[PDB]
């Protein structure tokens, strides 16, 4: 990162996962932007730090920046069981980590507020961000989804998500939310949870690109299909939000936008003033 940036790397114990979770962190205010990674999340650095100047862009913004590290194919959710076939030796509990363990550690050690924050996700974690806002409104009054999979329980989505998770580290969607008919699928479906976002008055920022090249993952899915379905589902989400009385959203579907880190970063920059005004202001 740019010289002079007070960027830290932390080891935050997760009791629920029985291991330490690495977290990249920049201070600068009591409230924070949680920057969530995609399907191919690595164990060294969060994709936002690898691919974008996020820390530099939010330096001296009055907001802290939190980039959890790890959780390949996790959907930032609490799984039913260890991923069956790839030999995972514990159960992912990333919702517990993000909503309890991590904010408790950051509050106790640094004074970061557990409440009044923003969740910003892309691709895999676009839906995660909205789900976090749906069920933890005090923690996340603001959520952004950038090229997110916003109707994971519908139609071919469980199949596509299963394919993409397998293509990213051999993870099993069935171990995560059960068979596609299990209640966990709808529970974690932003489209289904729109009325929670409306009643919570969540400030939502929803971007979606189209075409190629793509950083969505799921490269094992026939060319162009995931990229187009992601757009169509985002458009349906947009229409449904309005139909359900939603009145606190920004929807950015620029025709030249792609599902790629450069556009996701452009959106992160574009929403900065928006987050500042909503969270601080
Ligand atoms: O996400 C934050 C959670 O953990 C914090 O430690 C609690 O103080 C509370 O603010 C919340 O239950």
């Amino acid at each position: 990162s740019r010289p002079g940036l007070p960027v830290e790397y932390l080891q935050v114990p997760s009791a629920s996962m029985g291991r330490d979770i690495k977290v990249q962190f920049q201070g600068g205010g009591p409230h924070a932007v949680y920057l969530l990674d995609g399907l191919r999340a690595q164990d060294d650095y969060n994709g936002w730090d690898i691919n974008t100047p996020a820390f530099e862009e939010y330096y001296q913004s009055g907001l802290s920046v939190i980039m959890p590290v790890g959780g390949q194919s996790s959907f930032y959710t609490d799984w039913y069981q260890p991923s069956q076939s790839n030999g995972q030796n514990y159960t992912y509990k990333w919702e517990t980590f993000l909503t309890r363990e991590m904010p408790a550690w950051l509050q106790a050690n640094k004074g970061v507020s557990p409440t009044g924050n923003a969740a910003v996700g892309l691709a895999m974690s676009g839906g995660s961000a909205l789900i976090l806002a749906a069920y933890y409104p005090q923690q996340f009054p603001y959520a952004a989804s950038l090229s997110g999979f916003l109707n994971p329980s519908e139609g071919w989505w469980p199949t596509l998500i299963g394919l993409a998770m397998n293509d990213s580290g051999g993870y099993n969607a069935n171990s995560m939310w059960g068979p596609s008919s299990d209640p966990a699928w709808k529970r974690n479906d932003p489209m289904v949870q729109i009325p929670r976002l409306v009643a919570n008055n969540t400030r939502i920022w929803v971007y979606c690109g189209n075409g190629t090249p793509s950083d969505l993952g799921g490269d094992n899915i026939p060319a162009k299909f995931l990229e187009g379905l992601t757009l169509r589902t985002n458009q349906t989400f947009r229409d449904t939000y309005a139909a359900d009385g939603g009145r606190n959203g920004v929807f950015n579907f620029p025709p030249n936008g792609t599902h790629s880190w450069p556009y996701w970063n452009e959106q992160l920059v574009a929403m900065k003033a928006d987050i500042q005004h909503v969270l601080n202001g």
